[PDB]
């Protein structure tokens, strides 16, 4: 599956597209990526 990483896991790199960097460092959207612990991208906080 798609498994590109970013954030704390990548040592402070962003997603290539505007995706939410999850808790686990992977890019995506919705409550599973942006919903709490969102490191970079389309995050609320």
């Amino acid at each position: 599956a798609m498994d590109i990483k970013c954030g704390s896991q990548a040592g402070g790199k962003l997603c290539p597209n505007n995706l939410c960097c999850s808790q686990w460092g992977f890019c995506g959207l919705g409550s599973e990526f942006c919903g709490g612990g969102c490191q970079s991208g389309a995050c609320s906080t």
